[PDB]
């Protein structure tokens, strides 16, 4: 289902494993920005959907901190899964950097993605 | 800094614990929408912050699913930690809800929150 | 450029006039949700663009009241203008309903959609 | 009502004609940014409103060229006025700068903001 390698249109990829748990874990790799190599993430999900044919509820976090770079940021992710021949996640995101309460009023991107398997 | 007790004016409140290895880990309790009891929380945070006076990043996720209900739904939220005297964290929150291809544009919505410790 | 007819893969539609003045102005309309006919729009864009091959920003609002009908709601609509042989307005949106103080937390949801013209 | 002059936490200032219409006209000036002097606005509100004591829907937006300065951005405002001995309007928004397609994913910023009368 969720479990597997999946992809962007901008060429990052992430790999997780799905549990029974209704958690998520694994790793984020960034094809842009002040990132180098992957990264960790973790998440929840809805492990008991419904039937009426409506998506799968998930989400998930990443800092930007690993043994190569520290960029002083975290994205998380908000979204679902929809399965079939051609499964798909369809999410919007955000993304906030440390910053001076002076500066506050610039901490933080949003926009949306779409991963494929 | 972050570990401990938290509240917003909702009155919903959340437990949480920092570790060294950068994860955040606890639970929250909503006091709004169709949720009674405790949910779990994970996600993690910038564990090596700069000194020039800047808060630290953070991120967490719940999903709406314990023992007691399922609401087919999950909230995030985004932002950071500020310290000192009065110590805070200030975020943006994205919730998205399952639903059919024909509904997906009415699917998310988004607000924002600021918690106060202890 | 921007003036013109466009449309989204929901099947909504809009035409406009975009200015020298740097004001839009035109009419909207839904093909989802709680409206019927056309509804009046209007925004401002930058009418002096950098040359590097970035795009040119924009913005726009519509509030779902005509003489049909009344929604209670607002739209808002924040973007940029991408021209060339297959132009495109890429954005992201806010819709915003009246609700009483308690229910604050639940009345905007946040979306993204592409437009294209003729 | 919603006629008059607002201000916001940061030292920014509004002000706005509401017509029988159903639009909004004024100018903004920004204490942050980069920006300089005021600025063209335009929106549209509720004019028939519930009585059950919700609030009045809204929205307005802005571009960042004037006579002193162009930003190649523009915000848009969404939110609603709450009336009484102390009004407010409460809103989130959106601003985009122009890009290449390269840096599209960084181009729009989200917050929210409290004016008040
Ligand atoms: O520059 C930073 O602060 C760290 C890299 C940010 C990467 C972002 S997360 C949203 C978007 N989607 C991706 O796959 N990468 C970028
Ligand atoms: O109703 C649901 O779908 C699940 C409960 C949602 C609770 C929300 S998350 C955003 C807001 N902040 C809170 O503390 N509670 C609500
Ligand atoms: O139902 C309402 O409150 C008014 C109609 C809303 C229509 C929305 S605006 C976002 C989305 N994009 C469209 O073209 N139509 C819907
Ligand atoms: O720097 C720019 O691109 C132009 C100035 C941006 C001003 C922004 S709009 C959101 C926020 N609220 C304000 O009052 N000012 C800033």
């Amino acid at each position: 289902g969720i479990t597997g390698t999946w992809y962007n249109q901008l060429g990052s990829t992430f790999i997780v494993t799905a549990g029974a748990d209704g958690a998520l874990t694994g790793t984020y790799e960034s094809a842009v920005g002040n990132a180098e190599s992957r990264y960790v993430l973790t998440g929840r999900y809805d492990s008991a959907p419904a039937t009426d044919g409506s998506g799968t509820a998930l989400g998930w976090t990443v800092a930007w901190k690993n043994n190569y770079r520290n960029a002083h940021s975290a994205t998380t992710w908000s979204g679902q899964y929809v399965g079939g021949a051609e499964a798909r996640i369809n999410t919007q995101w955000l993304l906030t950097s440390g910053t001076t309460e002076a500066n506050a009023w610039k901490s933080t991107l949003v926009g949306h993605a779409t991963f494929t398997k």
